[PDB]
């Protein structure tokens, strides 16, 4: 949506590490820039080669 990540205003490496472990822990395909359906894209994808490889199970 409207929310957009915010860099640290800290100085010293352990403000970055802090807020690095502050992060929301939700991260989606947006985050890289990408698309926010590429995540789905690729749970299809991965869907498909499990459908696959059962298949080459039998």
């Amino acid at each position: 949506g409207h929310k957009d990540i915010q860099m640290p205003d800290g100085i010293r490496r352990e403000e970055f590490v802090q807020w690095v472990e502050l992060l929301p822990d939700t991260q989606t395909p947006s985050w890289l820039g990408l698309p926010n359906n590429a995540e789905r894209v690729l749970l299809t994808t991965q869907g498909v080669d499990m459908i696959s490889k059962m298949l080459k199970m039998q």
